[PDB]
């Protein structure tokens, strides 16, 4: 075994490789020995749950972890908090009510301001289709996930600033490719004037620019991603998308790394009711233009 263990969302998506990179990374810089784990994919929050209860029996003094949902590891975080596990969550929140209810805590939560990602990418929108505004959409991550609930909200709130844009639909596509090209068709077939599609990540925001292209609307119809992973930026810069929120997720993974190796010193773990640390990781707009000076 290691000091330190990661539950990652997947390994197998860029986003997730790019965080477990950051952490890998950071681990050299500290000198700390890390283990790094996720679930087969999106959709196993059954199976990242019984992962994480099989590493609080071996001898991890913290560890760091992006839940799938905020529900399917509270269970088993409060059992490593009541054990003394210096806990750090990543990326997307776990419910701290139920996580409280059942007994538990985190040290600090490292994430983005995912409410500002939703209103950059909403706000770039916004501002590309100038003064006709017109009909526009969000595609949704999975339901629950505070994530994309954030994003959405930034989103919405954005859009219900301009009076000339119509939020027309808003539906989850679950952060799945597929599901993205086929909500996005719907909302193609069901609103022919749609304008812009915002969606929680860069996963369905390539599934969305597919059914774009189905359609032979590419160009037609602006898509904005998050994530910044390689394959949306190079759609970003070729044109099959607009723009993407991107995210640093490897400064994600480093920073929820430092942060167990830095409060691994103060020998108490966070009290039941102090609110963890809060840890933002900023976000670009990425577009096919850059500007400088
Ligand atoms: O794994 C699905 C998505 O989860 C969110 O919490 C992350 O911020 C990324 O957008 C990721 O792509």
């Amino acid at each position: 075994a290691a000091k330190y263990a990661v539950v990652l969302k997947t390994l197998t998506d860029p986003f997730w490789v790019n965080m477990k990179k950051g952490i890998e990374d950071e681990a050299k810089k500290l000198g700390v020995s890390v283990d790094i784990f996720a679930a087969a994919s999106e959709g196993d929050a059954e199976a990242q749950k019984s992962l994480f209860e099989s590493l609080s029996n071996k001898n991890y003094k913290g560890i760091a972890f992006a839940p799938l949902t905020k529900d399917n590891l509270v269970e088993p975080v409060a059992a490593a908090w009541k054990k003394g596990t210096y806990l750090v969550n990543l990326d997307e929140k776990i419910d701290m009510k139920k996580l409280k209810a059942a007994g538990g805590a985190v040290e600090a939560f490292v994430t983005t301001d995912n409410v500002q990602v939703g209103a950059q990418g909403a706000g770039y929108i916004v501002q590309k289709l100038g003064a006709q505004g017109g009909e526009v959409a969000i595609i949704e991550g999975e339901a629950g996930n505070a994530s994309g609930e954030a994003r959405r909200t930034g989103a919405t709130d954005q859009f219900a600033k301009a009076s000339n844009i119509k939020l027309v639909a808003s539906q989850p596509a679950d952060w799945d490719r597929t599901k993205a090209k086929q909500v996005a068709t719907e909302i193609l077939a069901k609103n022919p004037n749609i304008k812009a599609i915002y969606c929680a990540n860069d996963t369905m925001a390539l599934g969305v620019a597919d059914a774009v292209a189905d359609a032979g609307k590419t160009g037609k119809v602006l898509v904005v991603g998050t994530d910044g992973i390689p394959e949306a930026q190079e759609a970003v810069k070729a044109g099959k998308m607009t723009a993407t929120v991107a995210q640093n997720p490897a400064a994600i993974g480093a920073t929820g790394l430092k942060l167990m190796v830095d409060a691994e010193k103060k020998g108490k773990v966070i009290p039941l009711d102090k609110a963890p640390q809060y840890v933002l990781v900023a976000s670009k707009l990425v577009t096919a233009l850059e500007h400088h000076h």
